[PDB]
């Protein structure tokens, strides 16, 4: 479509040149804008993008979206605005057709719990047999494609190209990891939510917020901006067992649905039995109550699995084709994943990185701890060390503590595991700089009906190291690798 | 239409006895329900209405919406809901065919300038020739007629009621006063507003909210709420001169357009000239700089009415055509109101009842004052005392002070003037129990000369007193009575 029409839709802006040409792309990363492209500068906290309009113009781009006039050729045009990436959210938007518009879209968010709810509802989609794509942590993904990406909610251009990728592709719904980083950066500008879903709020990303109040006010904006039209369809599911959530209900006007397991909620799970193969519970809703079995681990779970069945039936689907759909559902990748049961010790991936995450995963996993607990997590570099120490402290539940960094990046690792380590309640740990290493360490440790747990990664295939450059690392096959080599079994060679 | 398709907007719902019957009203007043009402209970802050059901009954109302099962007659139909208060605001918009979505409609939220910025709008309007409706603090009113009401932004029933009034009498557009008591209580669920404008944050209404950073949060919602859909053509108006305004951009995606007189921004007011009888400045915009003669008094409106020409212009009338009606608007009732000029005296009512405006008014007036200025305020009743002290010492800044009570309410009327008291920074200063007696002292202690000015109250016709009673009470009219008495003039009697 032609630029005078994308324009018509940005009040302030001052034009120099032509709008008279077709654009079919949009982007705010110079390497990929080419003729039909439109290039919105921006300044990041890397670069400031401006400096790159004489590439775009090489490359063929022949407008660009700027805070303030260029050295350019004049058969490039300039449009200036005050705030760029405003306009970068209108633009895309607008050319993609109201892409979030199209289906039926749900968001997740919350301080733990975000891939895996958003990865549920996902799959009960599938196994619904609709066609149904998700965006999150785990990159993106339509039906049963994968492609993998930098960001949790990338920035705006990419996240809205991603829904028209769905659209297009024929998804009926999508299901989006909602990040408080996504909300406050606008990275989330015009995307429509028809769900919004909270799990929690506890202390994560105050390098960021700098408060629990303002990160909190940060997560309310997916529920408010859900908006005002009481003729849509739109529904928030709360969990009555986090305290933020009765904020939450005072920022929107749309129908709340909550659940809960400690404390009274229209959905509730009861009489709860656990295993390491998954869960039966009995699952109270307003309508009656129904006898579930889940294949996942643990009652945080068992919270999780309820938001996503809530979610999927606030959209009109019965409560009973979903408690069908659920039973052999998927493992969602790097979440409390069970490795080879055949080993002679209970070998387990999970991605707890914050303390309250790794309180829930060593609840749902000391319960069939038959002899010790051999217990590997990392702290991330570049991030707020100060809860850090608690970490540590929580970590100690276990009877083997090893420590190692996290993608460190920058950071020393050994800074990262020292701290760590100071909150340590028994000597039983050990440090290491190399996180492979420190696997291998594990398994050199584990008696045979030992349960090792190797925390904070999952299967993400990178440690981000100096530089910021991703070298390869899987917890999992350094984990499997070291297991079979110490007690035999695993695939032939 | 029937209950039943209405109830179809409700997913948790217990009903006992038919929805088949034709409802034609909702009301959360028991007093007002009759057959064809639903009659919605609530918890208030004096009773709860669940115990009035069967007045409705007796009434001929034959639905109850309730938060537990009522003692009723059969043939009552009780929709039991969690939140009954989230479903009379989703009923009432259902019922009367959602009319916010059928008018522009214009919000207008900040500590001080509600009332100003929202009757400028108003007033604009009307000089266009276009039918507008207001809704605020000075009432309802439809065109020039003009009705007055209990709050600034009344329960969502009432409050969904009058814009359908709007709407049927013809509207095109209808501007609402945004208090932050209404966001947070949910009097505005349900209301599409298709510009937010925002005037400023200073202390006040901490007795609601607690914290400032509470009351922030709850202003923020008029602009998150306006939701993500980026094909509505949405605006923002945000004053640069306030700092809250940077974080009031991060919550919502639509095009926000800055207006400012100490800080730079996109509309700017510059070589401003002051009267008693208005203003001149120039009006420096995206697009030019053009004269524009304003019949208000101070700076503080010259944010105010560049917020209302920025905002009816931002929904497509030209800014030639607005800065010619902005020159002879009719004055906005009790905000700094120059009374009868053929007077010996100045004579001033107007609003001021927190520290800030206080200080705005002051300064507003002081360059005009040839003599001495007397300044009568009054605190307010069963509010937040905090700032009292700061108000008597933004008060001593005028030469004689007179401080009385304002809707003493329940609280001792001598409380709320010793209050005051404390902050006076010099002894030319008296205190009464008794506003009238006040203002007569005015007059009695003004020379030919003086400057007198009213402030708190504007022509607000009450005085709250104990039992919550109104009584009359006209600033305005006791102060002219009083004048006229003194100094002589003032029409045949
Ligand atoms: C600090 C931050 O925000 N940098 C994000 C930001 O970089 P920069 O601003 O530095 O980019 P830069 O300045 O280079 O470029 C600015 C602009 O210029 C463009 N430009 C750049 C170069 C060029 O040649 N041409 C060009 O046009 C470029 O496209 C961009 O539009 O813009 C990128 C592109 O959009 C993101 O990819 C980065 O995100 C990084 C990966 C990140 O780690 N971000 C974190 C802070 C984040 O967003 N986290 C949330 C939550 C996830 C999370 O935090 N998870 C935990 C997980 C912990 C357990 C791990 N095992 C954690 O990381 O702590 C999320 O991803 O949504
Ligand atoms: C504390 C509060 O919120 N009580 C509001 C609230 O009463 P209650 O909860 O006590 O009502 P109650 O408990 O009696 O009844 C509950 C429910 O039962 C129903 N019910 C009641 C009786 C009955 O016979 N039948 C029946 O069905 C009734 O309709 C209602 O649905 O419900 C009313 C109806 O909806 C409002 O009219 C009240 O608002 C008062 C007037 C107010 O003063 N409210 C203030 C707190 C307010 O809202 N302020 C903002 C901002 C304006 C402001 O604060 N301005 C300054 C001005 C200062 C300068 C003055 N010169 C100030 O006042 O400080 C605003 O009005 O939007
Ligand atoms: N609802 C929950 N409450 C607490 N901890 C959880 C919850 N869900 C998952 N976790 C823990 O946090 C880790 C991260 O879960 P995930 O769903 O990836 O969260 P997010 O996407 O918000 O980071 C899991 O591997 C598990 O240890
Ligand atoms: N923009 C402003 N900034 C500071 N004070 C103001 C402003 N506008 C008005 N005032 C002062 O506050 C009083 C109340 O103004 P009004 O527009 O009624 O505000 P609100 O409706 O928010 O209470 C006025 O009479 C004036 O003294
Ligand atoms: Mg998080
Ligand atoms: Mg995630
Ligand atoms: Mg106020
Ligand atoms: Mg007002």
């Amino acid at each position: 479509m032609d630029a005078s029409t994308l324009f018509k839709k940005v009040k302030v802006k001052r034009v120099l040149g032509s709008l008279e040409q077709q654009i079919d792309d949009i982007t705010t990363d110079s390497r990929t804008a080419r003729e039909g492209s439109i290039f919105v500068a921006s300044v990041g906290y890397t670069v400031d993008s401006h400096k790159f309009c004489q590439n775009v113009a090489d490359q063929g781009c022949k407008l660009v979206v700027v805070n303030k006039e260029q050295s350019l050729p004049a058969n490039v045009t300039q449009v200036v605005v005050p705030d760029t990436l405003r306009v970068a959210s209108i633009l895309a938007h607008t050319l993609y057709d109201y892409p979030s518009h199209q289906l039926v879209t749900f968001g997740v968010t919350g301080t733990n719990g975000k891939t895996s709810i958003a990865t549920m509802i996902h799959l009960i989609q599938r196994k619904l047999q609709k066609n149904s794509a998700y965006l999150g942590t785990n990159g993106f993904q339509i039906n049963e494609t994968k492609t993998k990406g930098a960001n949790t909610t990338p920035e705006t251009v990419s996240l809205t190209k991603k829904i028209k990728e769905a659209v297009d592709a024929g998804a009926e719904s999508m299901t989006l990891e909602v990040s408080s980083h996504g909300l406050v950066l606008g990275r989330l500008r015009g995307v429509e939510f028809d769900v919004a879903i909270f799990s929690n709020l506890t202390q994560d990303h105050l390098d960021f917020h700098g408060t629990m109040e303002a990160y909190g006010h940060a997560k309310s904006l997916l529920f408010s901006q859900l908006g005002e039209d009481l003729s849509k369809e739109k529904y928030v599911v709360l969990n009555n067992d986090d305290s933020f959530s009765e904020y939450l209900r005072t920022v929107t006007p749309y129908e709340v649905f909550s659940y809960g397991i400690d404390e009274e909620a229209q959905f509730m799970a009861k009489n709860i039995q656990e295993s390491l193969q998954g869960v039966s519970f009995d699952f109270v809703t307003p309508f009656g109550t129904y006898p579930v079995k889940s294949p996942y681990v643990g009652k945080f779970n068992i919270s999780n699995i309820m938001a996503a069945m809530i979610a999927v039936w606030s959209k009109g689907t019965s409560l009973e084709t979903i408690i069908k759909a659920v039973e052999n559902l998927e493992p969602v990748e790097g979440r409390l994943e069970v490795l080879d049961p055949s080993l002679p010790i209970d070998l387990i991936i999970d991605y707890a990185h914050t303390a309250d995450g790794m309180n829930k995963l060593i609840d749902a996993v000391q319960p069939f701890v038959k002899q010790k607990l051999i217990f590997l997590v990392g702290m991330a570099g570049e991030r707020d060390l100060t809860k850090t120490p608690e970490m540590g402290r929580v970590a100690c539940r276990a009877d083997y503590v090893i420590f190692t960094p996290d993608n460190p990046a920058n950071d020393d690792p050994k800074m990262l595991t020292a701290e760590l380590a100071k909150g340590a309640t028994h000597q039983n740990y050990i440090e290491f700089d190399d996180r492979a290493e420190g696997i291998k360490h594990a398994i050199d440790i584990a008696e045979p009906g030992d349960t090792v747990v190797l925390a904070s990664k999952g299967r993400e295939p990178y440690q981000i190291m100096p530089g910021h450059i991703k070298v390869p690392h899987r917890d999992d096959l350094i984990g499997l690798e070291a297991a079979y080599k110490k007690f035999g079994g695993g695939p032939v060679d």
